[PDB]
């Protein structure tokens, strides 16, 4: 799909058996969900933007369904203010910025 | 341009006749540049990111290039850990998600 920018590039995700909404973020290195359970190993890190750093925890090999795009990766959990789905997931649901 | 996002979507600005590298971020609603001179007055603006909110200055009707692309709108003006061009300017650009 394409998808303009006049407001906030919101999507339905699929993670752990739970529906969430999260935002497509170019800017995030990596995708940050709010606090959930993940099955298997993780181990703690800190994460960085405006305003500063907040320590998440890092799950290796998750799936998540985007759009309908089955997409395997990292996911961090933790107090993000907004669900962000980073661009470690981005590229493998094929999307890129166009103009 | 098509930009993929294997890597950070850096890309070149112009300011004041000065050449900037900018993070194009479709999860910022806002435009947010590091510390420098821009003309005219300014308002205060709170923006909340990762790890909460910085105050930053705004100013409106900014000249701004993106990649080539001719731009004028809002400019924030802060402690901004990198240069992001977000969805405000990203508009103005023609600046699309697709997948
Ligand atoms: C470092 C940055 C370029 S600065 C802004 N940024 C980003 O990814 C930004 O898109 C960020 C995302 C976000 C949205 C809503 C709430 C909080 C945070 N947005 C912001 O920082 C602020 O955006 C706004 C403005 Cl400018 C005005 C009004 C309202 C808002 Cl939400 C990068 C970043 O934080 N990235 C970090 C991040 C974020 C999530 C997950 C992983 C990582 C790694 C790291 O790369
Ligand atoms: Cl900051
Ligand atoms: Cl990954
Ligand atoms: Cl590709
Ligand atoms: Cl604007």
């Amino acid at each position: 799909p394409q998808i303009t920018l006049w407001k906030r590039p919101l999507v339905t995700i699929k993670i752990g058996g739970q529906l969430k909404e999260a935002l497509l973020d170019t800017g995030a290195d990596d995708t940050v969900i709010e606090e959930m359970s993940l099955p298997g190993r993780w181990k703690p890190k800190m994460i960085g933007g405006i305003g500063g750093f907040i320590k998440v925890r890092q799950y290796d090999q998750i799936i998540i369904e985007i759009c309908g795009h089955k997409a395997i990766g990292t996911v961090l959990v933790g107090p993000t203010p907004v669900n962000i789905i980073g661009r470690n997931l981005l590229t493998q649901i094929g999307c890129t910025l166009n103009f």
